[PDB]
């Protein structure tokens, strides 16, 4: 590589080698890529682990330039999941390190990728139980990160990765859509402001990946807010379900339930069910964006 890196920051960046994998125990498909967007090009990868031991995951690489800046945050990024040790939240297996070029991040590969398609999709069968389960765990990765301080500022349904065994791990690929509205007048995040994005969250799912007010101008969803609304509730939603979101939405962001408290009254009302309601999409909702 032709970039001068040790000019990083020690301090800043420290430990990138603390959760390093020599540049063996993982092989790269650079011929099957699953990320699409402005930037991450991830491709599938295989990481034999401990030395057996093949494991499944998503690779992360970046574009060759610019300078020792897109190399450092595509780095902070990564010791951003370090710590984040829960099986609800989404964790980083560690960075390998080559030359000529870019670094890799190893996540652990999802096999149904995200929560808001793995919803939308017609071929999947939930009910309440499956739906309120998907947000239960979600609640509970939360729980985690607010117990670290940490803000996540975009929860959602589409931020939520689904694995192999039906375990919701909490992510992160303006949402003014999920958004608070101290938040949306302040662009200041808090915990309480995950919650009432935790509220909307439950509402994509109660309803199967519809999209939060279809018929609002998106710009202003503050001066619909002030007139006194908040989201209907969906033809499958429990009540008790639906005051929790009420309750996620409060005008007092302090009145507001801790992550906690939702774990607690959202698995409650999660074991009063045995699996025997099928939940459907509305029409009205069917093909809106
Ligand atoms: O999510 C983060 C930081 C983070 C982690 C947990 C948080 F709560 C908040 C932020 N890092 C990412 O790089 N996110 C991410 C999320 C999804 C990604 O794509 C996949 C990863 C594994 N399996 C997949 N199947 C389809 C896409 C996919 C991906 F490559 C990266």
């Amino acid at each position: 590589v032709h970039i001068d890196l040790s000019a990083l920051n020690p301090e800043l960046v420290q430990a990138v080698q603390h959760v390093v994998i020599g540049p063996s125990s993982l092989i790269v498909h650079f011929n099957e890529v699953i990320g699409r967007g402005h930037f991450g090009c991830v491709y599938h990868g295989t990481l034999l682990d401990n030395d057996g031991k093949k494991i499944h995951c998503a690779v992360k690489s970046l574009n060759r330039i610019t300078d020792i800046g897109e190399v450092s945050q595509f780095l902070t990024e990564g010791i951003i999941m370090k710590d984040f040790s829960h099986p609800n939240v989404l964790s980083l297996l560690g960075i390998c390190l080559r030359s000529e070029g870019s670094p890799l991040v190893v996540l652990p590969y999802m096999k149904h990728g995200d929560l808001r398609n793995f919803i939308r999709n017609e071929t999947h069968n939930p009910t309440v139980k499956d739906l309120i389960g998907f947000g239960l765990q979600v609640a509970k990765g939360m729980k985690f990160l607010a117990s670290k301080k940490f803000v996540h500022r975009d929860l959602a349904a589409r931020n939520c990765m689904l694995d192999e065994k039906f375990t919701v791990k909490v992510a992160d690929f303006l949402p003014v859509k999920w958004m608070a509205l101290e938040s949306l007048q302040t662009q200041k995040f808090t915990t309480k402001s995950d919650v009432w994005s935790f509220g909307v969250l439950l509402w994509e799912l109660m309803t199967r990946g519809a999209p939060p007010y279809p018929d609002v101008n998106t710009f202003d969803i503050t001066v619909y807010l002030l007139q006194g609304r908040r989201l209907l509730q969906p033809e499958y939603c429990p009540d008790p379900l639906y005051e929790v979101m009420l309750k996620c939405w409060h005008p007092k962001a302090e009145m507001r339930p801790s992550f906690s408290e939702l774990v607690s009254r959202i698995s409650a009302i999660f074991s009063t069910f045995i699996g025997e309601h099928y939940v459907h999409v509305n029409a009205t909702y069917v093909n809106v964006k």
